[PDB]
């Protein structure tokens, strides 16, 4: 595809209908040094004259999915700063409401991220649980959760014997539980990684009723010697190509428009 507008149209042609977006942003400490190779030794959260990988990924996916979003409300959260660690998420909206469109998401991000104290450890369980709660509150409307992160979930420091860390186990569990909801999870890897362990994380996830999880390496696509519009389109397509199939599975499995009655009831903290 030549542009993300063509990708948008292709997703519609493949059967995507009303679709909602939730954004989760990794604000752990390693963002300060994982742009060594891929972002000119700047922090991946550096706010400067050109967009950082978080801003770019949000812009591209936000634009691609915008026409499917009826209410244009985009819940947006951070995780891994000093206020949340691996236990919570915080809202990027400072007015106790949801952002109106991806452009406002980007404004909130720019406003808040220089005020954060980047921390750890890294877990995706809180953001996935918040997404489940949002889906349940919506009465089972279809959602895409976009997680943007610069590292896999925190590993055990016992590199000889230590199996799954609490972060790994809780994140895997959340992915499994999430598959009871009409929810697609897209993990976008930014920065240097490494990202060559994702295929094994995928094997470590128990079988689910539908494949609700996908990973895309943003850095590997966006570094290519390719026309920028085409490159952005390649990223959008690589991130979202399974979404129409997953949406169909939520129909087949009787998830769309249905409530479980037992969601995490996870509440976000306000922004620092
Ligand atoms: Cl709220
Ligand atoms: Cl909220």
């Amino acid at each position: 595809y030549r542009s993300i507008d063509e990708v948008t149209a292709a997703l519609s042609h493949a059967g995507l209908e009303s679709s909602n977006l939730i954004v989760g942003i990794d604000v752990t400490k390693s963002n300060e040094w994982t742009g060594a190779r891929s972002f000119g030794r700047k922090s991946l959260h550096f706010i400067g004259t050109t967009p950082n990988p978080y801003q770019q990924a949000i812009s591209i996916i936000g634009k691609t999915l915008s026409v499917f979003d009826e209410d244009n409300l985009i819940p947006c959260y951070g995780f891994g700063d000093a206020t949340t660690h691996d236990q919570d998420v915080f809202s990027f909206n400072p007015n106790d409401t949801y952002c109106n469109g991806f452009e406002e998401v980007l404004m909130c991000y720019r406003e808040i991220v220089p005020q954060l104290r980047l921390s750890g450890p890294t877990s995706f369980a809180p953001i996935i649980e918040r997404a489940m709660t949002i889906v349940e509150e919506s009465g089972g409307q279809y959602h895409v959760l976009l997680i943007i992160a610069d590292g896999q979930v925190t590993r055990s420091v016992d590199t000889d014997n230590g199996g799954f860390s609490p972060q790994e186990q809780q994140t895997i569990d959340a992915i499994v539980r999430a598959s009871e909801y009409p929810l697609s999870i897209v993990l976008v890897g930014v920065g240097d990684g490494p990202w060559d362990t994702m295929r094994q994380f995928d094997d470590n996830i128990p079988a689910r009723a539908f494949d609700n999880f996908q990973f895309v390496n943003f850095t590997d696509i966006m570094s290519k010697n390719i026309d920028p519009a085409r490159k952005e389109a390649e990223f959008a397509l690589s991130a979202l190509m399974e979404i129409p199939s997953q949406y169909k599975a939520t129909l087949e499995l009787g998830l769309l428009g249905q409530r479980t009655g037992h969601c995490p009831d996870r509440i976000a903290l306000p922004p620092p």
